[PDB]
DNA sequence: CCGACGTCGCATCAGC
DNA sequence: GCTGATGCGA
DNA sequence: GTCGG
């Protein structure tokens, strides 16, 4: 954490331009930034040195040098006691509240978590329960009981069909010591890119999970995308554990190394892969890899039978979960 | 300079 | 009801 | 905001 004031401020201009200013890329260019500098295994002396890394130009090279005198940076100073954006800011924090959402709600006086509390009527579902768990959901998870989690989202998934894999991907497979939510890639055989031999395949394992009353409520629910929270059961006279964030997805057995790879993420080392893969040609998402033509329209599906095959066909060294963590 | 910035699932709304 | 765009999220 | 070309 050689550079983490540094980080902590791209990071705050990240959300800004991104919960105030709705500029996407200039959010995805702070984070990018951050990220390169977070890997940077030297204290930065300067904003030059900076330069030096992809993703860091002058405007951000300059904002170091500020940062590296001072220990502030004016800009965000400004932002800080801007209430208009500290409301909107804040209010993006509530699941299922964007940008969009926020500055809506603001302009109505709505900008705090009681003015959240008494316009309850003015939520949709997920934001509803999405403010219902504010407080829960500020909570990490030591990866203790992200281990328990998985034990019970495992054999719960083995008693409904001992054919349904079910593996826990996200910072977990990374490695983490603590992680900000659960993440399920989910196959049972009868599901391929070939055929859906059998509706209801993610509802059911829903189902189970809320019977053990381990899935408490459902922020959003397809045929292939689950978004919920959970919570593990506490033993006599213990204070209940907080409620987390749940995420299920239901990717056809045979696309699971493609799969695999996008859950395992990280969500910038994703980017950064996909990137890549353009430039040398090739299109990925979570379920295949695919070569672009002469005319930029992608072809078949190549064959893929490991996480290592797709790094190959881009002409990357394959990088463990564990150094995917960017 | 400038076009492009990973890719897609669910909820929701506009328009028909 | 559907198709497509938009908002928010993975 | 950055950058390839
Ligand atoms: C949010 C998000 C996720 N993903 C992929 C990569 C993530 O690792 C994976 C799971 O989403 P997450 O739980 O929001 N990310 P996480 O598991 O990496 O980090 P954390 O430990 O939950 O905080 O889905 C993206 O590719 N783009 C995104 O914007
Ligand atoms: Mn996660
Ligand atoms: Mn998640
Ligand atoms: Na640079
Ligand atoms: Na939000």
């Amino acid at each position: 954490t050689l550079n983490g004031g540094i980080t902590d401020m791209l990071t705050e201009l990240a959300n800004f331009e991104k919960n105030v200013s709705q500029a996407i890329h200039k959010y995805n260019a702070y984070r990018k930034a951050a990220s390169v500098i977070a890997k940077y295994p030297h204290k930065i002396k300067s904003g030059a040195e900076a330069k030096k890394l992809p993703g860091v130009g002058t405007k951000i090279a300059e904002k170091i040098d500020e940062f590296l005198a001072t220990g502030k940076l004016r800009k965000l100073e400004k932002i800080r006691q801007d209430d208009t954006s500290s409301s909107i800011n804040f209010l993006t924090r509530v699941s299922g509240i964007g940008p969009s959402a926020a500055r809506k709600f603001v302009d109505e006086g709505i900008k705090t978590l009681e003015d959240l509390r008494k316009n309850e009527d003015k939520l949709n579902h997920h934001q509803r329960i999405g403010l219902k768990y504010f407080g829960d959901f500020e909570k990490r998870i030591p990866r203790e009981e992200m281990l328990q989690m998985q034990d019970i989202v495992l054999n719960e998934v083995k008693k409904v069909d001992s054919e349904y894999i079910a593996t826990v991907c996200g910072s977990f497979r990374r490695g983490a010591e603590s992680s900000g939510d659960m993440d399920v890639l989910l196959t049972h055989p009868s599901f391929t890119s070939e055929s859906t031999k059998q509706p209801k395949l993610l509802h059911q394992v829903v189902e189970q999970l809320q019977k053990v009353h381990f899935i408490t409520d459902t922020l959003s629910k397809g045929e292939t995308k689950f978004m919920g929270v959970c919570q593990l059961p506490s033993k006599n006279d213990e204070k209940e554990y907080p409620h987390r964030r749940i995420d299920i997805r239901l990717i056809p057995k045979d696309q699971y190394y493609c799969g695999v790879l996008y859950f395992t993420g990280s969500d910038i080392f994703a980017k950064n892969m996909r990137a890549h893969a353009l430039e040398k040609g090739f299109t990925i998402n979570e379920y295949t890899i695919r070569p672009l033509g002469v005319t930029g329209v992608a072809g078949e599906p190549l064959p893929v039978d490991s996480e290592k095959d797709i790094f190959d066909y881009i002409q990357w060294k394959y990088r463990e979960p564990k150094d995917r963590s960017e």
